[PDB]
This record gives C-alpha cells, sequence and structure tokens, in this order.
C-alpha cells in the first residue's frame, strides 16, 4: 500500500533520471564535436599564411 505508493514514485523518478543522463550523454558528445570544429578553424586561422599568399 504505502509500500505499493514508494515503489510507484520510484519508479518515475528512475526512469525520468535515466532519460535525463542519456541527454545529458548526447550534449557531452555534441559539446566535443563542437569544440573539435572550433579547433580545426583555429587551425584554419594558424595555417592562412599557406592557404593564402
Amino acid at each position: 500500500t504505502a509500500g505499493y505508493r514508494s515503489l510507484t514514485y520510484e519508479e518515475v523518478l528512475q526512469e525520468l533520471v535515466k532519460h535525463k543522463e542519456l541527454l545529458r550523454r548526447k550534449d557531452t558528445h555534441i559539446r566535443e564535436l563542437e569544440d573539435y570544429i572550433d579547433n580545426l578553424l583555429v587551425r584554419v586561422m594558424e595555417e592562412t599564411p599557406s592557404i593564402l599568399r
């Protein structure tokens, strides 16, 4: 009864937290790729004397 309610509560909490953590990991991965592209743009800056003359 009280136990059924507590299991229900914990189950909703667990499911929401599961999906939040999935999204958090995806967010981390996208930020990593954005940083990689930013670094390539910095490299292109550094390499501009070779690309343009």
